[PDB]
């Protein structure tokens, strides 16, 4: 429900390579969880990777503090990706390490 | 129904520590009541606290007077919070102490 | 139906005390009638009063003339008010005394 | 259907007295027909009259020509009017006499 | 479906007389076809004529080229027109003769 | 679902001739796939061709990289096209060759 989490403009890295400037994304801590996000070659490349680390900028308007980075630590999908924009994904842990 | 109450940008304090710059929130005096509100570490931290004092700025457009502060005095939720943005909550008393 | 009536920014007075800067309101001559309106301490105070004279500025776009004041002459509600924003109310007479 | 007709800001006259600056109105030649329109004292006064000549400015965007005046030549309603804004009405003839 | 066609601001001529500055219109090649369009005296006059040549400016955003004129070559309707704005009509051929 | 792909302002070429400045288009890798897109003479001409190579500018907001060109390599439709704007189509391969 409101146990949601989402963040503006982000980038996902496959073991070090940036692979898609993923825009709006919105997860759901179930810190394992499910979520969704919308995303050139590189990006798409990165997507195929996350299919098989998404580091964005948190968009909590409440601003309990200010604005921090959010990372989302951690095959059908792989095939769907062979050709809507809201793609599903399932991180295994989330985090808000630094401010900004 | 219209026995509602809501306020723009607010902050909730857990025994003295600010823990989430909670944005739009909207309660419902049943001054005990139920409500909802949408909210980094600190904020989220504060949320886990209110789960187990929300002091915002009233947004009554009628402006019967001007603009005053609203405080909302005073586990499943705690678990939901482990990972939408509209979170539920149940204050035990509300108040409009000062103007602004 | 169209036998409606409504007016922008208004104020309701309880025997002389202003008690809520009530924003948008919209009545319905049945000049007795029913209506609804959306509304700090003072305002809320005034509300508890009207629960048990709303003088606003008419918002008829037709502008058959120009812009005049509208007054709305003249317990469950009282209890609902102990904690949505569209509150119901039932004036016993309406009026458009002066221009502006 | 599309056999409609409507015009921006208008005024209705009861045998010579302007009685309501009626805003958006939209009729329907059945040049007798039915229609609807949304509309201080004077205006409301005029309304009670038309209940028992609406001269506006045509709002045909097609602009087959330019912009002309539209007049709408020629009791339950009377009672409804004792207290929504879209009021019904039934002209007995319409016209687009002059340009502007 | 997408075998549609439409064009901004246009004018329809009855054997040489302009008779309505018809705004947005949208046809459908079935180059015979059906369509709809929304449209003072003159315009309305022209309408009664087309009831019994619509030359507008094409609004294809794809801009496969640029912006060209569209003409639409070539009684119940006649009666409906005696008093909504989206009127139906059935051209017998369409065309995009010149650019602009 | 999110295995979608779409791109702003594009142009489709029939063996070398530009034939329609096709605006918004949105495909779906099933890199063969199905899709839809909305599109003067030339454009329409090109359309009749693709009916029987669409090269646009990718609109991935995620911006995993920046902004690259997207090409979509490779009769009922032909007939529908004889007269809505969202036309269907079925590319046989997609591509994001260069940046921009």
């Amino acid at each position: 429900a409101q146990n949601t989490i989402s963040g503006k403009e982000g980038r996902l890295f496959l073991d070090g390579e940036e692979m898609a400037h993923i825009k709006t994304f919105e997860a759901n801590v179930e810190a394992n969880g499910t979520g969704t996000a919308t995303f050139s070659k590189f990006v798409l490349l990165m997507m195929d990777y996350v299919k098989k680390t998404l580091q964005a900028v948190l968009d909590d308007q409440s601003s309990g503090r200010g604005t921090e980075r959010v990372t989302l630590y951690d095959d059908s999908a792989k095939i769907a990706s062979l050709d809507e924009e809201e793609v599903p994904f399932t991180f295994e842990d989330f985090d808000v390490p630094e401010k900004l």
